[PDB]
């Protein structure tokens, strides 16, 4: 159907916008602390602490399979990255501090993306 194609054109465009958002969020992590999943070889107990791990590479595979239906879902994944790190790592660590900084800097980018998703549809 033609409706299905137009739906898919909107999903595709949302995916275009989300990719740019992801790049801008990732630029706020120049240290690359959040680039890849936490290694279960190097942190064997990780899943006893964190039930839903998340990272930028895992978000990117979902993104490129058009697996984000809306900005809310994408934001849920970004918040997992931050929130997982703030639980596992203590306040005085470079990791915890890197999450706080990513959250603060990400807020601006996300604030405008919500306007652009409403605005363009």
């Amino acid at each position: 159907s033609m409706e299905q194609v137009a739906m898919e054109l909107r999903l595709t465009e949302l995916t275009r916008l989300l990719r740019s958002v992801l790049d801008q969020l990732q630029d706020k992590d120049p240290a690359r602390i959040f680039a890849q999943p936490v290694s279960l070889k190097e942190v064997p107990d990780y899943l006893d602490h964190i039930k839903h791990p998340m990272d930028f590479a895992t978000m990117r595979k979902r993104l490129e399979a058009q697996g984000y239906k809306n900005l809310h879902e994408f934001e849920e994944d970004f918040d997992l990255i931050i929130d997982n790190c703030m639980k596992y790592n203590a306040r005085d660590t470079v990791f915890y501090r890197a999450a706080v900084r990513l959250r603060d800097q990400g807020g601006v980018v996300l604030r405008q993306a919500r306007r652009e998703v409403d605005s363009i549809g």
